[PDB]
């Protein structure tokens, strides 16, 4: 009988249960996108914004159902409407956490017919992060 | 007159106004759990989730009576059901101070027939904690 | 044309803005009280419960209107009751700040008529308070 | 294509997208203000007291609506009142900045038939202020 750690063990919503992904799983996921014709974009956080937490509802009446601070993040420059390209994906993303080094930075893509986003997953954490297990420290 | 000092004497509910339970005491209480076929459990938390507190009510109306975060611990492993061997209840102690060295560890007990837990007291306390006296500087 | 400071300026109530009460000034504050017959007392506080402040009205609907958190602070003992001996008040001043000696301790008085607090100033501030200045540096 | 960062790029209000102002750039606000009749005056604020902030509100019911702390800033002495002298202006502003050399400071006017502050901006920040960007970093 294994525990599952309720310390430092955050994750970060789709494949975070996964070991973490090689360069060549995340160009995978990018040709996904692309064969699919939806919408890459990339998004970016500072290690205070990157979870969601309750601050604003200070100010609030009874209406706090479903509002969340954090779920908004940055945008890295626009959505990369008709890309068609997965190696133009691959460079923003170098682009992006060499800007921001120490920031959580995220590779989302859209669909305009349903309009929704409909796929994301966290491309890089800050390395100062300390509040994450490794797959094997998960549990104990 | 002595004066019961308010600075840094945390208590933690049943026998924390006691001396310090003796292995042997333990012992004791374990032997208690296992004559009244009671189911024994442990859970713990790390050091900030130890007390209990408000945060959670900010997203409120005026509904936070009774109310409070931090009444939850979290499960080592299951209740024991069915456990009536008290070495296994000691063996378990060991186990979890052993994989959670760090995190406040409480012994519990249920009655099924009752459904409410019918005994409870802490078995480990992190090294680093300040903010509780000695029995003999409690009051000054 | 001199400026009222707003930085680590906080005040303690009644004779915070003359000089500093010295050992006389002390002594004859207490001679008033029991020239009077009121009931003296010591009350104290670590530096985190000092001031006046808001936290426990998260669990508040709108009720919060003249409810402060640090108003009450601790008790040295018991009051005073029947005490006509200055020296006795002085004595208890001098063991207060002892068992204390980081601590927030004011002297108070009691009228029993009135059932009120007479009289209350600040005795003893801890030697780590940076939140106050000298008489000659309220202005510059 | 650059990037607006996100990342301690603090501003504050009127000018504070353009270069700092020169000297002469102030000087030359300074006349703007002389030119029209308008009564000049100095605020100050320590950095913790410099932003809009919401701490206050957990007192509210349901009011918070342009309730912000902060906003409000310590004047320095009082509006100069009959000033037609720029370099008297300049004058105060050395002495405010010298009595609070780790302030905020800013200059602000005021029209009385109109009953509100006219002009307004900011002429010194705390040199231990980490929350900004110079212009050039802005985007990156």
């Amino acid at each position: 009988m294994m525990v599952w750690t309720p310390v430092n063990n955050k994750m970060f919503e789709t494949f975070s249960y996964l070991p973490p992904l090689t360069d060549e799983q995340i160009a995978a996921q990018v040709d996904y996108i692309v064969a699919n014709g939806w919408i890459p974009c990339l998004e970016f956080a500072e290690a205070d914004k990157a979870y969601v937490s309750n601050e604003s509802a200070i100010r609030f009446g009874s209406v706090s159902c479903l509002y969340y601070d954090n779920r908004y993040w940055t945008m890295w420059k626009l959505p990369m409407f008709g890309c068609r390209d997965p190696m133009q994906v691959l460079r923003e993303i170098v682009a992006c956490t060499k800007a921001f080094p120490d920031a959580y930075v995220r590779l989302v893509a859209f669909d305009n017919q349903k309009q929704v986003q409909i796929m994301g997953f966290l491309v890089q954490r800050p390395k100062s992060a300390r509040d994450w297990q490794p797959a094997n420290k998960r549990s104990v």
